[PDB]
């Protein structure tokens, strides 16, 4: 079997478009996404056409194999689409009308700059190659773009699921390639974080500062070191969930600064213990009574900048 | 091979039935569960219509090839089901019975909102698409739905395996969707969860309140940070077991709310040795007295308020 | 191809072997096992007979698409079993040998009561399905019922691989269905245990115990939370091993009964302090001795106990 | 297709070889490595005999289904090998070249009794069953065996790829076995143990004996029960990457016997504090003057003793 | 089907290429990533030579199975590659051209000896073993050599996908083997190694040199061992993430010199206390003051020379 030979010298315009069934497993290491669809493909073909009358027929339903279709391939996943035809109607004016339900992994690059307030574009590149009888073009059928109602992403929002209309018609290996955009934007659901994360990192940090309010040098180290231990803690929880990034995160920028914190609390906690030793307790006082109003306010304003920086 | 043709102008009924034979990994995180069954379809083909006074046989047996079979497929699957055909048979007036044997990894939303002792209602969801000669309904043959006795799900009460007989049919696509809803009803097993995870999280935070029978600072601290700690652990090893949620869970919030009476114990600590190093013990000893009883009776009203909000 | 008809009414008999090649993965989280073995059919086809003198042969091979096969299967499997037929060979009165080996992941619940000195009976199940010419019934040939010697499942020792030779015939969806019960024994090698999780979380409480000997408050609150710390680890590491289960396990009560040893050397510890600070150390001299000799003997006691009530 | 007949009642021999391409994957836990290597297998058939002045060619090429092939299977796989034929070669006199790469996960078990200076004999055996018409019988082509000088397998040192040229001949189920041993020598890559696990563990133990150096039962008491608790997470970190064993490994036995030692220095620092406590701190000097000697000198004979009951 | 006859007595030259598509999955621990690309061939097959201006038709497009084709494969992969043929094209005077897409785990080693400021040749091997009619050899065509502007590595930074363009040809089994070396030039990004492990396990190493600044014994303890339990949870992280190497990795220096830094620590913290309790505190205080300087300054000088002998 051979493609479809031109009326006159026209590419041959294969109309696409992708329903989404499911959609799961997005992978925030991996930088991935499995998706579960229907893909619908359109184009005419002359040598199939049949007149209604003579035939009895209104339409022609024929096997993958009795029939020439375009190699139609993802560009941005891990292995071949795992699929089955669901159907092939063809009309009187030989438009063919093809059928599929796909599985896929698909790679993705995710932007983790604002974690875990942040937003993707996921994206689905659909591709055909040209032959040496005539050049290939994808269109897309945006009547056959769409999702299901209950597509749902764990821990994640979807906002909209469409498609960028002008493919990239562009060389590769010399042979003409056209390439479609299937854009699914979502939105990280940020609200388990705050109970789970940010409070009680924000909870062992507060208790440390209760050593602003003690004399007690053995209590003071046991307050900013246990803490401190905890705070480490919850970096590594933090990182395991992340993949390693050139840049700074929302959520990595706050954790690096509580380290400073931590740090400058323990050197306030040694410089009060030693005037103390040395007879000099007023000056240790205020040192002491001064940090109870810095800390909190440094904390407040360069939170307020880190906010300011990344939203 | 083409569907059996209408004898007046009426949907071709294809009746179902699913015999659960294992259940296994039921996968929190993911949303997932893997199911091994039994599939059962029956449908009238009048084109097989058969004499059994001639044919002298009673039944006839036919390969998958050989005739017609209705495309059915699971809506909420990862991949396509792994499925083998036991049976084919054709009774003399046509009507055909299918029997294949099928295992597949479903996707089925779980709440969360009352764990470790919440139910779930998983779905597996039967779907058929209309062709162009003639549209394709689905049917529920209670005779044909159940599971075996030997059926378990680790760290579940499997309840009851039914199906909703009535099918969603809706157009997707310029095409009729016939859709069945058969759904299998679990209990969580939350006994574990007593002496693993609530029980020892009660015992470290009531060691925390014997800090309001010592006027040592020292051991206070050491009383509560150590505590404190062991809490962030057990904190850390619930959110492992769990996805991340739009909402609080029932476990979820009793591990938040523990956080705050760590830090109030931290300030009743802090508080009594200020007044102590300031010569007003009389004072610590009201606030030390009070918080005896103020802290186990505010922790036992917050339970059966949270209780109350979430059964 | 169609099953071999009755000379009278009887069921065809199916005989049955399962020869052991491999054992491996024992999961107990998930209670699969992996196994890899040599499946051998035997039964009685008439068509197939021929006279030796004539033929010119003793025996017969054939390809299994050539001649009509039972649809054997196993209960208990996650998918399919992955097999490869190695011979089917025909004796000139009909009789059919197949062998074929296989492997398969099969589901067999644990009962973790007596854990880590805990047995099991694996159980794979073979199953056949009667069809609408004949009733297909299975037997056991005790001959080809086997293992290999070097047969070794990691942290196990294998005492058995017998056969139930009566199978459970029973009705399921209107078809006479044949299974047997092949089962392996095993019995957990528990050593590892002892100088791993046993030994160290005794140590740890034995040296909570020391508390008895020590007036300091402090040094008492360091030595006894920092153990329970410790104890919550192993606690953790052992759940990690084990599914949730409805029901106590050996080690779960142990480590379960060490937390209230803790809970109660924390109120010695308190009580012994807080009489001391009210000028009553005679007394708490009283408590602290009597707690010397009660704490062991109570745990000696409650041990004794915990294995007469699971052993 | 059937075997080659015999000219005289001999066994047909099936001449083998691998040679090894890549080793991957030796996982400890599981008793399991990857290998990618190419399988040769070498028959007479001599129905298979060609004159090259009739056919032109001096070597036939044949595809795996148009010729007898000898079914050989690897024994010790978990599932059986993924594989791809290469080459069949058949010259003049019927001698068949069989030439196929493979990919397997081999089951073979391990001895850590010395780990992590242990070494191991992974085997691959090859094995062929008997047919009706004809025993077949394995052999060794030893200029087929062997191994690409780029082979490397992480964590190892590989020493040797050799057969054991005699196969075992022996019956099963009633007909004739030939199994192959090949054998794969390897040597673990102890260097990263020495500065990751056994030089911190020195460390820490040796930080608790400066205990013996002071006269603090506090920080005596801080001292001993931190680093015992460092010592539970190297003894943890270290039994995850070890199968559960029915002995002691080397490792796992100085593990232990650190436990003993920090048990000791618990009672030596609970004595020396009570007796300071009761008056007699002169008695106290002596058992603390002692320790600083009996310690180290205890711990040097006990791994003398070790090493040589290991070594 | 049969290899190309040679004119004369030349090699068969098969022209390659590889064209990557995605690279993800660089698993530093099993020394593999994946990749996705297109695989293209050439050869001169002039049993398929046309004339253009008879035939009409100027390319003839034909299926895999219609004509002879390399047996080409990868040396360095788990199993063989998923391959799916897009294009086989021959022009009048037999050239062929051939385009495959596959995905495929490549197994390549890695020198971790300056991680995390590492940099990798990852290695994709292609080969080819003659046949008996004639030899094969590979060649590169460099116009079909390169990668897609949008590849990303995870974690990496590519630099250069280039080929070696002269094979090592060398016999194997007594055939000729043609092999070819694309090299994936990849640079390791070390951004987030600073914020998340090198800052944070500096911050607590000059913690615990606070202990310089005070007098108190039983502070200092907390101090130092407090802060040695943290660099174990960070040496732990660290090793977790890389394989086990028989030479020292950069990262891994340090964090082993810095155990000897905490281990120098504690004696000092030692040597001042029983200076102290013998009544020469003057002693003691020219010991701690000098390590003030000490410590910070042969920390400086060891990690120049550390840094010095790795790069
Ligand atoms: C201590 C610091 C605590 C973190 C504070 C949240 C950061 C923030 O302000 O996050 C902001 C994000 C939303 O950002 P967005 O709408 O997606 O940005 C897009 C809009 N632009 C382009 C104009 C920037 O979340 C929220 O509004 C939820 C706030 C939850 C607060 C929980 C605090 C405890
Ligand atoms: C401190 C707080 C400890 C947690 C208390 C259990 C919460 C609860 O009361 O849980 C209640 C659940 C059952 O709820 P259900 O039947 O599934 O709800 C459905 C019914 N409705 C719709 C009317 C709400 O478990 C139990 O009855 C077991 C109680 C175990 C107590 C263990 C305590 C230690
Ligand atoms: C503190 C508590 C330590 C645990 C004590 C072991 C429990 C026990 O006694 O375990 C008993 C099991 C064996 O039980 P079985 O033969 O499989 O039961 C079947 C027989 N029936 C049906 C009659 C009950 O192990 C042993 O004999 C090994 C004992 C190892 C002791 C290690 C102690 C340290
Ligand atoms: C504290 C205890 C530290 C452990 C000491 C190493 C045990 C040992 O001596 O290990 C010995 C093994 C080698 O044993 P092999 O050659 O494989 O035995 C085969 C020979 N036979 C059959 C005669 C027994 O490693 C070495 O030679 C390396 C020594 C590294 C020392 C690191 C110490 C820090
Ligand atoms: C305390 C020690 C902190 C570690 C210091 C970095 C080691 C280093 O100097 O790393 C050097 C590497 C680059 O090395 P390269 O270009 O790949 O080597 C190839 C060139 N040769 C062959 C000539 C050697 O990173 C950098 O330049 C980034 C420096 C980051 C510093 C972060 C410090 C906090
Ligand atoms: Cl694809
Ligand atoms: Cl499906
Ligand atoms: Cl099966
Ligand atoms: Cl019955
Ligand atoms: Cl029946
Ligand atoms: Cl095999
Ligand atoms: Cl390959
Ligand atoms: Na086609
Ligand atoms: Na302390
Ligand atoms: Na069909
Ligand atoms: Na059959
Ligand atoms: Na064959
Ligand atoms: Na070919």
């Amino acid at each position: 079997v051979s493609p479809p030979p031109p009326i006159a010298d026209e590419p041959l315009t294969v109309n696409t478009g992708i329903y989404l069934i499911e959609s799961y497993s997005l992978d925030d290491k991996a930088e991935t996404f499995k998706v579960n669809a229907f893909l619908s493909l359109s184009w005419k073909d002359r040598r199939l056409a049949f007149d209604p009358v003579r035939s009895g027929v209104r339409v022609k339903t024929y096997e993958p194999e009795a029939i020439w279709i375009p190699e139609i391939r993802f560009v941005n996943v891990e292995n071949a689409r795992d699929a089955d035809v669901v159907d092939i109607s063809v009309s009187p004016d030989g438009t063919v009308q093809y059928l599929e339900r796909f599985s896929a992994r698909v790679l993705s690059p995710l932007d983790f700059r604002r974690y875990p307030f942040d937003s993707q574009t996921l994206h689905i590149y659909l591709i055909v190659r040209s032959v040496d009888t005539r050049n290939i073009v994808l269109a897309v059928d945006l009547e056959k773009v769409g999702k299901n109602d209950d597509v749902f992403l764990t821990g994640w929002d979807i906002e909209s699921f469409t498609a960028v209309v002008k493919p990239a018609n562009f060389a590769l290996e010399d042979r003409l390639e056209s390439k479609l955009d299937y854009q699914l934007r979502i939105s990280r659901c940020y609200f388990s974080y705050i109970p789970n994360i940010i409070l009680p990192m924000l909870f062992i940090l507060f208790i440390s500062w209760t050593a602003f309010w003690s004399t007690s040098y053995e209590a003071n180290v046991t307050l900013v070191v246990s803490t401190l231990i905890a705070h480490i803690a919850f970096n590594i929880l933090v990182e395991t969930n992340l993949p390693k990034t050139p840049y700074m995160t929302y959520t990595g920028a706050i954790i690096f600064m509580i380290y400073l914190f931590y740090f400058v609390a323990v050197i306030e906690v040694t410089v009060q213990h030693y005037l103390k030793v040395e007879s000099q307790p007023a000056r240790a006082a205020s040192i002491t009574r001064a940090s109870r109003i810095a800390f909190p306010v440094v904390f407040l304003l360069a939170n307020i900048i880190l906010a300011f920086l990344f939203f």
